[PDB]
């Protein structure tokens, strides 16, 4: 599902630098469970603060492992908390993308199983 | 220091691409409070799985973020530990590390309000 992981992509974004992608891969896959309980948290917490920062360096993450969905979900969600939009109103985004990073951890841990030496 | 960052460095190993590089450094400031804190951890515990996994993942980050000191740390711990050399006679390279790291959270701090 190339919505959810795009290697291609993710080459691209690393200019065909197999290298560097599969690294950044690595780097978002090991960063993922905490960032997924920390979103998980701040949404039962109302927590507009913790959301934002967490949500902020996710996207910045997003732009260059070839998540088009993760990106897209970060950046309508990061908009709107840069705004004040609360939590509460953001809660059919933010269940979306926790629904993708659960997709996002498995494509990514398939494609290092396949690539990974 | 140049031996603790480097952004030329940094550039070179990511084939001059800068938007690249400074994400990458983004994803290692972000990363080094918790992995100091697996690293410190596995060193009480005598954790020498935990020390290889944790020494080898900041060990993969370390080669395209231009920190010389850090990479060669982790260079040596991760040999030593695939020798089976004990983790606590490693206490000496890891404290180093954990100073290092500290020092690089500063330094990219600073890059990155550049």
């Amino acid at each position: 599902d190339l919505h959810t992981l795009n290697w291609d992509l993710c080459l691209t974004q690393a200019n065909h630098k197999s290298n560097l992608a599969l690294e950044m891969l690595k780097m978002l896959l090991d960063s993922l469970p905490e960032t997924v309980e920390k979103i998980q948290t701040a949404l039962g917490q109302n927590d507009q603060a913790t959301m934002l920062s967490t949500i902020h360096k996710l996207h910045g993450a997003s732009c260059y492992c070839g998540v088009p969905t993760t990106q897209r979900l970060c950046q309508e969600i990061e908009s709107a908390l840069k705004r004040q939009t609360p939590v509460e109103d953001l809660e059919p985004e933010i269940l979306e993308l926790l629904d993708e990073l659960t997709k996002v951890e498995s494509a990514v841990k398939q494609v290092l199983s396949q690539l990974s030496a």
